[PDB]
C-alpha cells in the first residue's frame, strides 16, 4: 500500500484509493473504449519506476488524471462537474506486445493494462485551485531530454465531464477513484535506466525507470 | 454495501479490493485468460440481485470463490496454500451481448464483466473449517427450479493453487482480494423475477433478481 492520494506539495488527501477507469483512444464518435486499472497498479510517480522485464516492451502514455471526490452512478454532467476533486498526471503504462496478442484474441486487457504499478501518478491539484482550463491543458513527456509526447487537452475526442458521465454508466465511480483521460500522439517504449519528465500545465516532475 | 463475511454472516477482518477471475476453465493448455472486477462489482448474494436491463442479455456463471488472506506476488505454490483464507460461491455475472461484441472488436472486457454488482458473493468458509476438497467440490446453479449448471471443481483445468500462482505473476494479490476459479458449462440468462438458488458442496443458498 505504498501509494496514497496527495496534493502537489505531497500532503495526503482525505480520499481512499480504489480503482482507475481509463479510456482507450481519445485523441485525434464511436462510444469510448473503457478498461480499468486496479489499486495494485497505482504508484508514486515521483519515485523510481518499476517495469516488468520478461513480458515484452513497456510503453508510456502521459495522460490527464481526474480525481473523483464524490460518488457518481449513471450521473449527469452537472453531477460530474460538482464531483471532480482535482487534476494531476499519470502514465498509462502498458505492455504493448501482450496487448497485441490480447486484441488479436479478443481477450481481457488486464495483463497488458493492469499489471503491478502500471499507473504511476503525480500528486493532485484541487479542482478550485487549478489555474487554467483543464479542457485546454498542456500535456508532455520527455525521455532522456527528448520530448516524445506533446499535446493539449483540447484535442480530446470525448471531453472530460462527458467521458466521466459516460463511464459512470457501466461502473459507479466512488470518491477516491481516479480517471485517466487518454493520451496524445507519440506513445513510446520505456527501458531500464531511462529518465523521464512528465508535464501538465505549468507543472513538472522528473523520475527514472529502474529495471 | 458489501463487506466480507463468513457463512454464518459474521464480518471477516479482511479489506475488499478486487476480484481476479479466469475466463474459461472447465471440461499443454493455453494459459489462463485473466480479467478483473472492481470493488463496485461486489455485492451480497444472500440479497436480491440487481442486473442491468438496458445492455442486452445477462448471464450467470456459478464459481468457487477463494478468499486470499495474505500478499501473493510472483508467489510459489506453497505461498498460495498458506495464503488462502476461505471459500465461497459467486455468480460471475456477465453481459454476453456486450462481451460478444468486445471479443470480436478486440477491446477490453470491463463493460461486460466489471459493471456494478456484476459479482454476487456468498459468505466464506474458513480454509480450516472447510471439510472437503476445494479441488473436488460440487457447484450447481438452479433458476426457477430447473437445473442450469451442475459440476465439480475436479474438471477445473488450471487447479486452484497453480492458477493463483499464475495470477500473482501479473498482479499481486492482497489480503481481502477474491479470485474466481471458473464455471462449468450450462451458462444461461437471468431476467427480472428469476428465483435463483446456487450451491457449493454441502451448502445451499437462494435468492432472486429484482
Ligand atoms: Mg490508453
Ligand atoms: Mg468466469
Amino acid at each position: 500500500h505504498m501509494y496514497q492520494h496527495h496534493n502537489w506539495q505531497g500532503a495526503l488527501l482525505d480520499y481512499p484509493v480504489s480503482k482507475v477507469v481509463c479510456v482507450g483512444s481519445n485523441y485525434a464518435p464511436e462510444e469510448p473504449v473503457l478498461f480499468i486499472k486496479p489499486e495494485t497498479a497505482l504508484c508514486d510517480l515521483r519515485q523510481p519506476l518499476a517495469i516488468p522485464s520478461d513480458f515484452g516492451s513497456v510503453h508510456h502514455e502521459v495522460e490527464l488524471a481526474v480525481l473523483i471526490g464524490a460518488t457518481l452512478r449513471q450521473a449527469t454532467e452537472e453531477h460530474v462537474r460538482k464531483a471532480i476533486a482535482g487534476y494531476g498526471v499519470a502514465l498509462d503504462l502498458t505492455l504493448r506486445d501482450v496487448q497485441g496478442k490480447m486484441k488479436k484474441a479478443g481477450q481481457p486487457w488486464e495483463k497488458a493494462k493492469a499489471f503491478d504499478n502500471s499507473c504511476p501518478l503525480s500528486g493532485f491539484i484541487p479542482a478550485a485551485e487549478f489555474t487554467g482550463d483543464p479542457q485546454n491543458t498542456t500535456l508532455s513527456l520527455s525521455v532522456n531530454g527528448e520530448q516524445r509526447q506533446q499535446g493539449t487537452t483540447a484535442d480530446m475526442i470525448h471531453k472530460i465531464v462527458p467521458l466521466i458521465a459516460y463511464m459512470s454508466k457501466f461502473f459507479t465511480l466512488k470518491a477516491g477513484d481516479v480517471v485517466l483521460t487518454g493520451t496524445p500522439d507519440g506513445v513510446g517504449p520505456l527501458q531500464s535506466g531511462d529518465e523521464l519528465t512528465v508535464t501538465f500545465d505549468g507543472h513538472s516532475l522528473t523520475t527514472r525507470v529502474l529495471g
